[PDB]
């Protein structure tokens, strides 16, 4: 209805912050050239995965599998089930996961990773184009029926099949919540990703896979599975939910929003898409990134916060335009640790974003603006 419909209100708050972007890149060129890595002239814009033409969709596709049959860096020693570059990325974040989420790093880490697989695409495959997004309010109705997973040949794969199953529970650990199932629960059987092999993971045993072997660093293959539905992806991430995250007045507002609050019904678009995608192994966080549907999903989670550091540029906007690219926050996700448990400094614009062996590491402080240090991208509506 009125949450699954784009408001005016929404279409300019993306529309300011790309001009504030543009405008903003037009004077800093200027006052480094009268003494720069970021122009924009050399400024790309990611793309909505829907708006790409079918030949742009299939280069997408096809690097992704590319990356798929590249030799790994990871040593053997260090994960068994790692095979190719691809996995090389889904070995880091399973290696980091309990440190790099409801953590100060938790986008600045993400924002690079997107960065460095993008990149990897275009250096080592041959990519031409660059990271698409998944509009996630704009097919929150049937996400399965989108361009991103109707399963034709310029998708990242179908849904997977039906199989009966109940939503995902949330237990509280030392009440309840049970989220409402996708459509799907079994294998990918349609599109590219048709009977994709995962390697790793998992590493949370899931309903019908148990946990992988040396802690999902060891090799058991086996076919991607999806349970896409509408339900997940309409309470949790529609464009009521984006037009209030932009509208948030600084990161720990912004962040609880996004990445919601744990053991409660309020999941955030960033959980809520996750299991959106679900099956396996999307429905295991360690592992998430073994299937290509995560990376459009993390490109979107940039975009919003990049959109919403944008903003901070207006006149009040922040009375220091610089702020949303300083500020770590000073709350609950904004430490070195899990929800700072246990209690540990905060996060700083000094700390270390590892790559571990899948990419270049870098620091929080080199990523914060998507048109400074390597970066030189924003986001096209
Ligand atoms: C769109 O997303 C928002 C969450 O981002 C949903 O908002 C909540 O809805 C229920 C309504 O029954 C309330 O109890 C909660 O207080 C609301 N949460 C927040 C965080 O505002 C909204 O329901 C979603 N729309 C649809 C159609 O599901
Ligand atoms: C919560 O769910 C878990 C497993 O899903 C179950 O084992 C546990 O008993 C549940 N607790 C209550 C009070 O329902
Ligand atoms: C996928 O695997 C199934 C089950 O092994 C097989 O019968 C089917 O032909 C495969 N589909 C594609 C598109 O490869
Ligand atoms: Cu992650
Ligand atoms: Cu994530």
């Amino acid at each position: 209805g009125d949450d699954l419909t784009e408001p005016k209100e929404l279409t300019d708050l993306f529309e300011k912050a790309k001009k504030a972007v543009i405008d903003r890149l037009h004077e800093d060129e200027k006052a480094l050239r009268a003494r720069p890595r970021c122009t924009a002239d050399k400024l790309i814009f990611r793309r909505e995965y829907g708006s790409l033409s079918k030949d742009e969709r299939l280069a997408y596709v096809n690097a992704v599998k590319c990356l798929q049959s590249k030799p790994p860096r990871t040593p053997a020693s260090v994960a068994p089930g790692a095979r190719s570059r691809f996995d090389d990325f889904v070995v880091v974040h399973i290696q980091q996961t309990l440190d790099i989420h409801y953590s100060g790093i938790f986008q600045a880490w993400h924002r690079w990773f997107v960065y460095q697989y993008e990149k990897a695409l275009r250096d080592e495959c041959g990519y031409t184009g660059y990271q698409p997004y998944w509009d996630w309010p704009k097919y929150a109705s049937a996400p399965q029926d989108s361009p991103l997973f109707n399963g034709d040949p310029y998708s990242l794969g179908g849904n997977g099949e039906y199989v009966p199953h109940d939503g995902p529970v949330i237990v509280p650990p030392e009440g309840n919540i049970s989220l409402p199932a996708g459509v799907g629960g079994g294998f990918v059987r349609t599109g590219p990703f048709a009977n994709m092999t995962v390697n790793l993971g998992p590493v949370g045993g899931l309903a019908d896979t148990a946990p992988g072997p040396q802690g999902g660093l060891g090799y058991n293959p086996r076919g991607l599975k999806r349970d896409l539905g509408g339900a997940m992806n309409t309470r949790y991430a529609n464009y009521t939910t984006v037009l209030r995250l932009l509208t948030q007045p600084d990161v720990d507002a912004f962040r609880t929003v996004s990445e919601g609050v744990p053991y409660t019904v309020e999941i955030g678009p960033h959980n809520g898409i996750h299991y959106t995608i679900g099956g396996d192994p999307g429905g295991d966080l360690f592992t998430s990134p073994g299937d290509p549907a995560f990376w459009v999903h993390h490109a979107q989670m940039d975009r919003v916060w990049a959109t919403w550091q944008a903003l901070g540029l207006l006149p009040p906007g922040d009375p220091d335009p610089a702020r949303r690219y300083t500020d770590l926050g000073k709350g609950d996700y904004a430490h070195r640790t899990w929800q700072n448990s246990p209690p540990s400094p905060f996060a700083e614009l000094s700390d270390v974003i590892d790559m571990g062996y899948a990419a270049p590491s870098t620091t929080i402080g080199a990523v914060m603006s998507t048109t400074e240090g390597e970066l030189c991208y924003f986001y096209l509506e």
